[PDB]
Formats: C-alpha cells, sequence, structure tokens
C-alpha cells in the first residue's frame, strides 16, 4: 500500500541525482552512503536541517533510467571510514569528501518512458528526467515521481518510519 509511503514523502523535499558511473550507485545501494560536488553537499545539508525528509532520486547518466530513491538519514560527514567510490577522469577522493547516510526506499529500475507525463514546475516545467545533478524537484512533481516506483521488496520502511 502507499499510505507508509505516502507518510514518509509529506511536506519532503526533492533532489535529482546523476552519477556518471553505475558502480558508485550499485557501492550507494549496497552500503547506504551517498557523496556529492560541494556546491550539492552545502544544498543537500541546509535541506536536511530545514525538511521533514530530503529525497535524493538516482538517475546513471546515458542510463535512461532512474536507479532507485532514498532518504537522507545525516548530513554529509568527514573523517569516517574512506567510502572507495569509482572516482571519475576529474575528480578526487577530497572533491566527494562529505558521506551522506541514506536509507533507500526503492531500489529497483523506473524507465524514463514511465515519467514522461511529469514536469518540474522548478525546472521551466521540462520532464522531470531532465536535470543536473542536484536539481531540486518540486514536492508535487517528487512526490508522483516517487509513487511511479515500484514496490521493493527488499526494504522495509519501518526503520525509516521509526526516525521521523
Amino acid at each position: 500500500g502507499t499510505s507508509k509511503l505516502k507518510y514518509v514523502l509529506q511536506d519532503a523535499r526533492f533532489f535529482l541525482i546523476k552519477s556518471n558511473n553505475h558502480e558508485n550507485v550499485s557501492l550507494a545501494k549496497a552500503k547506504g552512503v551517498w557523496s556529492t560536488l560541494p556546491v550539492n553537499e552545502k544544498k543537500l545539508n541546509l535541506a536536511f536541517r530545514s525538511a521533514r525528509s530530503v529525497i535524493l532520486i538516482f538517475s546513471v547518466r546515458e542510463s535512461g533510467k532512474f536507479q532507485g530513491f532514498a532518504r537522507l538519514s545525516s548530513e554529509s560527514h568527514h573523517g569516517g571510514s574512506p567510502i572507495h567510490w569509482v572516482l571519475p577522469a576529474g575528480m578526487s577522493a577530497k572533491m566527494l569528501g562529505g558521506v551522506f547516510k541514506i536509507d533507500w526506499i526503492c531500489r529497483r529500475e523506473l524507465p524514463f518512458t514511465k515519467s514522461a507525463h511529469l514536469t518540474n514546475p522548478w525546472n521551466e516545467h521540462k520532464p522531470v528526467k531532465i536535470g543536473r545533478d542536484g536539481q531540486e524537484i518540486e514536492l508535487e512533481c517528487g512526490t508522483q515521481l516517487c509513487l511511479l516506483f515500484p514496490p521493493d521488496e527488499s526494504i522495509d520502511l519501518y526503520q525509516v518510519i521509526h526516525k521521523m
């Protein structure tokens, strides 16, 4: 049912995440962590302190799909165990230094073909699949986008609902 999921998403903020490789999304799905560039890191930290939930919606560049979505459980943190990200060509470990803990809500794919009817009012009403890394998604558009994902039987919402 969607009651639990709609409760998680009430008054949520939503951010598109674009990763240049599948391998970092695989790592993030197993371990429940994410790191991003400093501009977006500052944005997500601000959003985490202000919003009831902050949802990251993941899409790998050129995949034609979203790979899932997750909810911040902490602000970024430096000085923890070093995540062994596969670093893109022009990026260093210090640039992905801040580590957010995330709880995945869905780790299944959603093709762009199934979200073609949704447009993001905060990105000039372009289809929600269009956007740069960190593009914030307006509340109703991001809620509907999250509801399009199929149910993930590997996920238990209880842990998220409990720490809210």
